């Protein structure tokens, strides 16, 4: 097949219409403003294509066969590699001065906000808090998000069962026993400024570590919007974090890592967008907050419940 | 106007047809192969748009008005910023395995070579030495004045080259020959230290070769050199007196022409690596003379000093 | 000279001491934490080296000889190229998990804040408003000596074309803006009494209030005192002169300088942003050149800019 | 512990001595030349730290416990992330002109070649074919087991290769020969045409390449000439991981083989950039070839032997 025909370059390379030229005098830098945003749209289509395919593996039940974990992780990694290029793409509009932008702003009247349908679809399908387009926007909100599909899959994490292993029970016992042992060590210290400072550190860290086990606090924060994943999904994600080296949890740990990567890359893009808007015109959204929050619970290695010989065979291929 | 209408997203976002899907079974990774090359094409259109505008400033005589030097240099810098992003873009196809590419390769049968019309137009318009009106557009790119030719013409008019008004080439030949003569007496010291006499003979052969107009006319004919002898003198004048206000922005232009040249090479290098990655870069740089002139190791003290009248002029 | 001796690799490659290894059990990922921060320090030394050299060109009066504008602009561009690499460098600590960082954190107890002496010196020398010893002498010198913002402010106050006797840029600008706004008010009043006219009447009143605020020296002196602005009123006039007449040969390279000062400023912000994200990842716009950003976004139509007289055009030509 | 003391900044920040300043007149741009190469050295020490730790997991037998595959893959991925930054680092020396480099070149006299001990150690420890205390470190890098050798040993133990068990090589040879026989008959059907001739040539070229995989004598010959580095048994093992990458036990080893090719091509991009830098200022063999070669054997999906239910569970 011919390169140009295969890539439909008759549509792609004939979609650049300068409003300054159509409404009188052409402004050279306006072509850059068209091309950058068209190139963002081509990459948003690729990100959407990969996102929906990963969503489909979860929805249609193929995620149950752990043979499909490679395809899930490699497509999410591809999404982060694309996002890194889109953040780098801002360097191109930075080659345009605001003084030059002012010469063609008037012909477009650009609003200082996210006006991309694909970016809104992307935000909705991940799990962010007219006419034919409105149907696509409604479907993005009604259908299962990546956050929901991941939450469902996390609730089935092996090792959580109270009969077998009882990860949450052993964790609560080891943390409370470790904090009790730490309190005694602090009390036995010589009464000094450092000893009083260590009581504050201990009391603060104890309040934080034990708050993990407060299901009522989590249910309250979930209602306020400050948390997104279920209490059972939090236990499942922590199981993957703590036992990441276990073969059945190695690739799911890479998945949880890339979901946090995509989340912070989405934030860097929005940050850059806001900077660009202020550069030209002048003067919470983390879907996987729980994954970032769970990754910063500072539990000492020795307090993590150990893997039994029978349990070690359970999380092995 | 509305974002999607302004960007004509009805054409842009409805140009993705997977040949695996049209000819039977869809292969997911084929969409990435379409999008990357369409995104390269959007940027090749922008690079062409900037390149032709800079070519126009030289062709229509606006380069004579030094007020336009900022616009020329900023658009060439923009071309290098876009090229750096296109070199970075190879990281996206690197997320596709060759094993996965093999699953959709039969539906397109990709040739191991540059098949872009815009890339060939870009190469031609800079100065690098398939059917219908595309062959006519390719012939216009070969017939019209290249950036190398337009820059060569402008370089021949560089101030300070006047045979008696400064006479840059005459003073340079005299100071270099006198400096090499003074170095030959200082080189001839004790026993052969032997490495210093050999290094002098090699460096003398290279430095003095600059003044051989017959050797340059020969290399120009063989294709090993692209700029005229007068243009070489003009570019060296800008290099040596880069600090002079009139030569500050033209020095930025000569540097960015070498930057775009080496970025064009990095892109072609990456393309060849990608082709070998999926299936079973030399000194052909348009501005070879600019790289060659920038590496002539003439000591700072040997450069002719700026005349009091010439210092006000430049 | 030998590569390793020239680069003093006997010091550089023997400066990596893992506190986990020193205090008992070694933790592999701790070496990464040392190397990345030592590499940031090497580049902070280079940025300081370039910054001080550019500061010296302004202090010793060499900036007056416009022959030195290339050296000033190329070193500031080099500073932004280095800053872009430092922002990219965050990708290396992102290869370390917070869970793995936790295994060596106890041995160092890293504070969640900027603890680099060189980064503080860099911030001070540029002109950032806002525990040591001996190093407190270097910190005091950074605070007492002229900042880049001050040196640039002084140089901006000397911009050609500002003089009321010759050209009078500020006078012509105020006249053309007020006359242009008066002509725009007539076009708004000459329009019907429709919703579009009233919507345009409010947009005109707001845009007129913004444009004319540029000429309020008392408002600027107040904002300067509150910290919301950093450059003098005369320096603002000088920077706008360079912005509007950037094409003029004598103003081409100074325009590149003003552009790179805004680039370094936003790159310094991206670095601090990334630092804060890294700290939250592991543990859980006060820009120096605000005025340059603010002046670049005053939406004045091209036709309202005062024209260059034939005698004045020859003045700004080298 | 204090930031500056912990990082030993007393050594790090007092290792910059400009030879221009020591030998008379200081040249400002010389400081950049020192800092960039010192920063490359800090990263070569980190790469070596990660590389040796991964070598140790293979040497001490910990690679046998597949629980350690995550730590092996994440440290190799970290090595490629560091290498990408070192390739990006060339942008810093590109802010220095050759004319400015010439003003300090005389004081150091830099040779146009790899003069780093750490880069040589890195090259040797990966497996690149080839002072007093430093010469001992260089000899240990050549005598000790390379990453290529340690990976080759581990690849020879890949499950599924055993002729008694799954017999991957036997089923592959049978399916390829039968598939090529079926393709030959399909080609020899339409009347002798240009398209038929194009199909006969493509078939004969692809048949010669596919069947060459089963020539152990050709591989033993190429291994002796240096054109190939991995043993014949290791090639079978790597192809087993490529073809059955989706199998849970082979998912992480596939990521490892992918990153070994990434590090390899990044090492090439670094050396390429080094050579370009040397030509910019003066003017003047991939360790895992077999992994790249195996990834480009164009075998149709349906010809790959199907996973036996006994082998799939293992
Ligand atoms: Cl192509 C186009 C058409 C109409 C508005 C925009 N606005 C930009 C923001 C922006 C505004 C002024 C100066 C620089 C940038 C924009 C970019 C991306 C998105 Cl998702 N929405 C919006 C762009
Ligand atoms: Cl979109 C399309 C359609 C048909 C052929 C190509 N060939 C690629 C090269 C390439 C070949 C195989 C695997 C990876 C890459 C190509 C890329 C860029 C250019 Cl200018 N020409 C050519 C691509
Ligand atoms: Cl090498 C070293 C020694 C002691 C403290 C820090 N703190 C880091 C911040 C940071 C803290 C925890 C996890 C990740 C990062 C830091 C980095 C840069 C600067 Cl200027 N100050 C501080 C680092
Ligand atoms: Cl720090 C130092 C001291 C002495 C020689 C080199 N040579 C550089 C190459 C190079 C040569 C001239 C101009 C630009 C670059 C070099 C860089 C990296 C390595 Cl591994 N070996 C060597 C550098
Ligand atoms: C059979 C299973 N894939 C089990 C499962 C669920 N979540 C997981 C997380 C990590 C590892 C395994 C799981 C499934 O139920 O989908
Ligand atoms: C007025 C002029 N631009 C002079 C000129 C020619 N080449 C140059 C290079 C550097 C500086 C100036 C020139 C012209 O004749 O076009
Ligand atoms: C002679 C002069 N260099 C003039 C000057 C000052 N600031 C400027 C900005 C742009 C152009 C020129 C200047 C001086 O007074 O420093
Ligand atoms: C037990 C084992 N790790 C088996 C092994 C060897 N090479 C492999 C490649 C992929 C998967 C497994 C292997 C060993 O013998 O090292």
């Amino acid at each position: 097949l011919i390169y140009g025909n295969y890539l439909h370059l008759e549509k792609v390379l004939n979609a650049q219409e300068l409003q300054s030229e159509t409404k009188g005098n052409k402004i050279h830098d306006e072509h850059l403003f068209i091309i950058t945003h068209q190139a963002y749209e081509l990459w948003f289509k690729q990100i959407l294509w990969e996102l929906d395919s990963v969503r489909e593996i979860f929805q249609n039940g193929h995620v149950r066969d752990e043979r499909n974990m490679l395809k899930v992780v490699s497509r999410m990694h591809r999404v982060s590699v694309i996002l890194k290029l889109l953040v780098q793409q801002f360097s191109i509009l930075e080659t345009m001065t605001a003084l030059d932008f002012n010469d063609f702003r008037e012909y477009l009247s650009p609003a200082s906000g996210f006006q991309s349908l694909q970016f809104r679809l992307l935000e909705n399908k991940i799990g962010v808090l007219k006419g034919e387009e409105n149907e696509l926007l409604l479907k993005s909100e009604q259908e299962k998000t990546l956050l929901e599909l991941v939450e469902a899959w996390l609730e089935r994490t092996p090792g959580l069962e109270p009969h077998g292993f009882n990860f949450w029970g052993k964790l609560e016992k080891n943390i409370t026993r470790g904090l009790e042992e730490e309190f005694i060590r602090i009390q036995a210290k010589e009464e000094s400024e450092e000893k009083e400072e260590q009581v504050a550190e201990f009391q603060k860290q104890k309040e934080v570590l034990l708050s993990l086990f407060d299901e009522k606090r989590h249910e309250h924060l979930l209602s306020k919007g400050e948390r997104r994943l279920s209490y059972r999904a939090l236990q499942g994600a922590l199981m993957i974090y703590f036992y990441r080296e276990e073969p059945r949890f190695q690739v799911p740990f890479q998945l949880l890592t890339s979901l946090m990567d995509i989340d912070s890359l989405m934030t860097k893009w929005r940050y850059n967008h806001v900077c660009m808007v202020h550069r030209m015109l002048g003067s919470r959204y983390k879907v996987f907050v729980d994954l970032f929050n769970l990754s910063t619970y500072l539990i000492p290695r020795h307090w993590i419940p150990k893997m039994n010989p029978t349990i070690h065979k359970f999380l092995e291929h």
